[PDB]
DNA sequence: TATATTGCGCAATATA
DNA sequence: TATATTGCGCAATATA
């Protein structure tokens, strides 16, 4: 029924929740893809802190001999 | 829209394309959010451990320097 | 030549 | 009444 004025608004408006909608959708996406990127580079961030501290508790504990 | 039966192969064929490509992505998504978890739980393990050595370290520098010259 | 990927429209459906 | 979400599809673009 594209010739009503009523349809021609019902789908502008429409058009514009689905973009809307779509939008929200694709950033929750990248966000989950982010937080990977996040998580990937913080758990090797920690772990050369664990092994920084574990060459600190060597070094000290070398004092002792 | 042509509408040849080239045209009407062509749509099928894209249509097929179509669906394989939004399967493949919807799948990405999913070992996505899995992949979160695994490394959350990896994250919290590291957070213990390097809590776990910070504390150690402390108290033996801390045992180190109660010694006199 | 082809398939793969993408933003978008439509109408049905879900929800407020 | 309204906007929000989604299966199906289209055509432009990206890639092989």
């Amino acid at each position: 029924m594209k010739h009503s004025d009523e349809y021609k608004i019902r789908r502008e408006r429409n058009n514009i929740a689905v973009r809307k909608s779509r939008d929200k959708a694709k950033m929750r996406n990248l966000e989950t893809q982010h937080k990977v990127l996040e998580l990937t580079a913080e758990n090797e961030r920690l772990q050369k802190k664990v092994e920084q501290l574990s060459r600190e508790l060597s070094t000290l504990r070398n004092l002792f001999k």
